[PDB]
């Protein structure tokens, strides 16, 4: 009913139905507002399943788009007044919730949480970073391939001739952390993104330029319950992509667009709760509950499999490389930023939580968050102890005992394989089905293949004169 | 009278008289509003027949334009207020309805339906798809020929240098199914098309980007009675073409503009009715009446001849090729999307119908719809049983029994020849005359010849070094 | 031994081993002269079969290259002295003669001729025509396709600006038949081709410019026994291609490179003989033997199947179109140049023969000639009477009885299908195996598909605004 009044209040002409595919990309279809009736909400609208990658095959194409009336929000970019309504994908007749629908999967995972009685709500606070460029060009054909990035902030443009003169105040390599404008050219744009994000229901905590030259930026938003947060991530990306477009830029959430400067990560802060109390505060290490520790143990035990969802691109592994600040060591600490799991030191026990650092923004919200949870729960159910916190150092020196302690997957294939083998913790509660998992893996292997099979420019530098 | 009041209400300065030629192209002529009087409606206006392709020859040029007052609608693009009035082409004196007038032919077919008493109204719900480009160039002369397509969405432009930078968020090949903007660059335009379509009497159900890269799009409209729907198709195309033009684009309803990506089809949903009840619902397969099955049998029996009207271009056959999703297998099913006849699975028996998938948007509304009907009726009158539904697979593997089951025509010539031989079902009720059919065939053979006789670029690749 | 002396006489450094693939394209591999020993001639050299299209598959790759010492001839273009030796492809161990080797097939056919005792030698006098251009450009990708032809003789260049001025004496469209230079710009080149052809063993009868503008030309060579003539065709093409290249031109034997002007044909004059007497001279029509007539009957009966070898490209059918001089009517005559079979009127009965006009230069020598023979023999063995000679007119007016008399295939697919069904006459004597035929058909269907599936530039002209 709230929806039917929003239609009149904003004189809506269209309703934009949205959903996410397996890869994590928001999709949409539009219907005139006059097509929204009572039926619409109880039985949804029909659409072809076979069209989305990794979904229904040759025989069972048709499926249901079920509008979730709680998600109604006005689109701030479209020319004609239109209302966005996120939808779940349900199996026809049964109206159950498609095994391969990432939002259904995430909901199932929140259900299973309540069911085990371990807690009643999961809290996710992801920190996606991104880049804002002016020009992005790439291609690949039989005779070669290339990628060219360009932005007014790129340090390389210190020598570029410009029509009205080079005004040259640019962030150097790894020198983007906070120079005030004009070095930072994105203040106005970061704020528009903030205002718009809030007009769309998100709550912004801060915004700032990130480390890399050439437009790395970040908008920090307040956490929320798992599934609602993944929804927020989708909106977040949408706002970022579109505000950038409107400003004459182009944004990307790729994890490592440039060799030699910062990649973009999506740290995930998590904590559990029951009847308003934070199940993660306690007397153990850094203010943690023993539940938190088991959770951590779970995440560490299933890290490589989580990688397949939290770092789902070959590019993801160009960020997760033996570097200093590389969040690749499977350990926890409240200081050592070598550890992929940081423990925020905060006063109020109400805010005690863990920060899993290896995820990147390419990750499917839904599936990434879900896999993080399930690993945590399995860590609890099986009281998987974390061991002791690493407070020493990262991957380089150490190099004492060859420092072969836990680490995240080193390639996408490896992560996919881990997901293959270590799938039980995900199938728990019937959240993830084998079919879903196998389909996801197949989609990504096809991507992994393109990169493995196509000659790399660097290979010419290294081997043309062989 | 309603017309004469619309003239005053909108301060109309002109009346744009419209009609369609044999090929399916809407035509027009304009007269000042002050030329609209009582006479106009009862006796129409005179015009030269010999000017339209495939119409009157050397001796009998003059014919009548009969305004159909029910079709009055304001043109939303012209600068000066003008009212559009669709017209039928009548033989002078007799005022009968020209044998070769596609609208008259379609009306005759609706009449014959009522006459046989099989039903009192036919329902058509076509789904024309189309492409929106930025640049289209082509030519052919003695020294060569070419065609060049270009659009900001084309995947090939991932490498193109642009004045203000390449913002690069483009739908990859076969990757247009629903990425939200900015990947989908046509939201605003699809909605203007919707709003305008509705201002012109159409009822829109949905709009979305289609599968192909480079601007394939679709506006779904509500079905209507056969002849009124063909009228709607013409308006639909008009709106699409002109809104595109106003937005700096160029739209085409060609069936296969690009090799390697989706073509554009025009699926046709059909059903019959009498005194408000759906003659297609029943206890037989998937909720069908035995009448529906005979109809299907008719369509299948006369498929190749229908092709000559539903796929009237050589280009049409570049879409209908042994592909996976190619709607080329003459069979029905509620799932197998290899079958050119899908049976929508819907709850309300009031909405039971069949979907003939092989038609393309190049088809003349009128003649295509009519041929579909006549084939259906002949399927009924002669209780032509469908056989059993194909629920196995498409054209490739199968490949067991060489899988030579029914198929649609494989070339325009073949389709024209089928139409030649299998014309009886069309002549039924005096709907289609031999002269009309022979004239249509002659028009298309001339087109078929251009393509058969002109060297193809690929022939050089294949045989220049022979 | 003659070969071993040619090696010393010309101080040969290399031996270029040549052969032809199924499509008809000459192939080669080179070995130092010092690799030529006694063994070489008796056991040949080994090579990978799987590399040539339509040959050995996954398991049986290796085959034998058997040098035919009778074919030794010096290459007139290579920089270092090299001797060309044509080779047959033999099955290893058995040393039989590969079923799919076109030269072996042609030899088998000459054998079968002698075996039936019908005659002891077959005489072939083909007349391949060709084009000489300056620039040829073409391509096809997802966004389009094109072909651009250019030559200093092209009539279209009457308006072109040239660096040193346009000297403008060019052959107009269809106006190339014999204007003396400078209109004819290829006298010097046609003669070099002649001299070189003769240095390579061919005997030249004449050379002249052909009908089409833009460099159509022809070098007429003396007939020879079937297999030796096909060898000559290969050499002929080689000389043409390479002399053109050396003169800064580019030659093509494609049958119809331009719409609107002459295509290139390869008329085939044939006759049979026994113990020096011409089995084709007689008292019947135009000086023919009844044997000749049965031969003609055979050719006419199996025309469509022969087409698959004599007109093996989709392009071939752009030459064979209802035109005036189009050699498409399956009939004979000594005058009517509408007839695909002309009977040369000559005095000496020693020179009596038939001229089958529909072949084009794209045809595989071997397979085309062989198919022509086998059809002729089957015409004899089964005394297939020709019927009466057509002396009336071609395809247009006539148009009396709709003039549906015999005609050659109208498309490649049709020809391939005919070859499929009408294969018996080819399998006779074990000359053609089913496997060979099926493989050939598969190679060409793949080619036919490219053309059928790729949008044609003309389709845009005809249907973009549909």
């Amino acid at each position: 009913e709230h929806v039917l009044t929003m239609l009149n209040e904003h004189e809506v002409k269209f309703v934009d139905l949205r959903f996410t595919d397996t890869k994590g990309k928001e999709q949409h279809v539009t219907i005139p507002a006059h097509q929204v009736n009572a039926e619409f909400f109880e039985e949804g609208k029909m659409f072809d399943g076979s069209s989305i990658g990794g979904w229904k095959g040759i025989n069972e194409s048709d499926m249901v788009l079920m509008p979730d009336a709680s998600t109604a929000v006005i689109d701030p970019f479209f020319a004609d007044s239109t209302l966005i309504i996120r939808c779940d994908i349900l199996e026809p007749g049964t109206l159950q919730g498609y095994d391969r629908d990432p939002r259904s999967i995430a909901k199932r995972a929140e259900d299973y949480l309540r069911a085990t009685g371990i807690a009643d709500t999961v809290l996710f606070g992801p920190e996606p970073e991104f880049f804002l460029f002016d020009d992005i060009r790439f291609g690949a054909s039989i005779s070669g391939s290339h990628v060219a990035i360009d932005d007014i902030e790129g340090a390389w443009n210190s020598s570029t001739k410009y029509e009205g003169g080079n005004k040259g105040h640019r962030p150097g390599v790894k020198g983007g952390y906070f120079p005030v404008p004009p070095v930072d050219s994105a203040q106005d744009i970061r704020s528009e993104m903030c205002l718009v994000m809030e007009q769309m229901g998100l709550v912004v905590e801060a915004h700032h330029h990130e480390v890399a030259t050439a437009g790395q930026n970040e908008v920090a938003t307040r956490f929320n319950t798992m599934t609602k947060k993944a929804d927020e991530i989708q909106i977040y990306k949408y706002v970022v992509h579109n505000v950038a477009h409107r400003f004459g830029k182009t944004a990307t959430f790729m994890p490592k667009p440039m060799f030699g400067d910062n990649g973009s990560g999506m740290h995930c802060h998590m904590s559990l709760a029951k009847n308003g109390t934070n199940l993660f505060s306690g007397d153990k290490y850094a203010g943690l509950s023993e539940q938190a520790l088991y959770y951590i143990g779970g995440v560490i035990k299933h890290a490589k499999a989580i990688n397949a969802l939290a770092n789902p691109t070959t590019n993801s592994y160009k960020r997760l490389v033996p570097g200093y600040e590389a969040p690749v060591m499977l350990a926890y600490s409240a200081r050592n930023r070598s550890a992929s799991i940081r423990i925020p030191v905060v006063a109020s026990p109400k805010a005690r939580r863990i920060e899993v650092r290896f995820p990147d923004p390419a990750a499917n919200p839904y599936l990434c968050f879900a896999a993080l949870l399930m690993a945590g729960l399995d860590g609890i159910k099986n009281k998987i102890h974390p061991g002791e916190p690493m407070d020493k150092n990262l991957y380089d020196l150490p190099p004492e005992e060859a420092k072969e302690i836990p680490q995240v997957a080193g390639s996408l294939e490896e992560a996919l394989n881990a997901l293959d083998l270590d799938r039980e913790f995900l199938k728990a509660g019937g959240v993830f089905t084998d079919e879903a998992i196998d389909a996801y893996i197949a989609l990504r292997r096809e991507e992994d293949d393109r990169v493995r099979m196509t000659p790399h420019p660097v290979e010419f530098e290294l081997y043309y004169s062989v």
